[PDB]
């Protein structure tokens, strides 16, 4: 409990920015489920990496580092992104990710919203409320947690997964960067759920515009067979992300997404 210890929307709570009297860095501080709370912070401070928006430090208030770039929702709601912008993020959002599993983390709420972005196009990821700390004992969960439209078809179905969900959601957020929402989205999340569970592997409205590199990435991350699912270190390897542009790529659909939502 105690043991361990303005740009605000409503959200589930608020955000405000201020910035570092020693150092001058800026920093922006979050202000119902409180052992969340616990878990959260907790998988925080022990999960440190360039691609994950760090922690630093609490007072119910907390302390996290400055990305003044927005999210990646407003980029991928309000621009066309290329393949090379797609594979940088995705290269990064995979770097987390193996990051993460190799410490027995998984994070289970991936999506474009818990994407930040840096005006020098670092891309990073938030939002550890939803983490599943495992271990060699209890290796599975069967919590049906996270976002509907982004939830792999074995967390809808309450069986026995693994981080490899994860996988399938980036796969999801990959299909965010191509059409601007991921799959059923018009639906209401129950729906939604339900069609995730008989549909299966979803369908691109235009399949014909992508490469047949860019294909397979997605089949490889959004395959159901957990076993033909990649992983995150064997998706690092795919030839996709090897036409991955510069993270300062991401500047101009970052200066554009601020445009959009002015
Ligand atoms: O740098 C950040 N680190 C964060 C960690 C968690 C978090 N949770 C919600 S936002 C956030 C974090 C940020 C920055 N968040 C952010 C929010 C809005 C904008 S903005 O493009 O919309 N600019 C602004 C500025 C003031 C008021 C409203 N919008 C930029 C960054």
């Amino acid at each position: 409990l105690r043991s361990i210890v303005k740009i605000g929307q409503g959200a589930s709570g608020t955000v405000y920015t201020a910035m570092d009297v020693a150092t001058g860095q800026e920093v922006a501080i979050k202000q119902p489920k409180k052992e969340l709370i616990i878990n959260e912070i907790l998988v925080m401070r022990e999960n440190k990496n360039p691609n994950i928006v760090n922690y630093l430090d609490s007072y119910l208030w907390v302390v996290m580092e400055y990305l003044a770039g927005g999210s990646l929702t407003d980029v991928v709601t309000e621009t066309c992104m290329d393949e090379g912008q797609i594979a940088a993020v995705c290269r990064e959002c995979l770097q987390a990710l193996e990051f993460l599993h190799s410490n027995q983390v998984i994070h289970r709420n991936i999506k474009s919203d818990n994407i930040l972005l840096g005006m020098d196009g670092s891309v990073k990821l938030t939002d550890f409320g939803f983490c599943a700390q495992i271990t060699p004992e209890q290796s599975k969960r069967s919590t049906m947690v996270g976002t509907p439209y982004w939830m792999a078809p074995e967390v809808v179905t309450r069986k026995a997964y693994g981080p490899k969900v994860d996988i399938w959601s980036l796969g999801i957020m990959a299909i965010e960067m191509i059409e601007g929402e991921p799959p059923y989205l018009n639906e209401n999340p129950l729906r939604a759920l339900y069609l995730i569970a008989t549909n299966g592997t979803p369908e691109l409205q235009n399949p014909e515009k992508l490469s047949a590199i860019f294909r397979d990435f997605l089949n490889r991350c959004l395959e159901m067979d957990v076993e033909k699912r990649g992983s995150a270190k064997e998706l690092l390897q795919h030839q996709f992300l090897k036409i991955a542009k510069p993270l300062s790529s991401l500047t101009p659909l970052i200066a554009a997404a601020k445009e959009a939502t002015k």
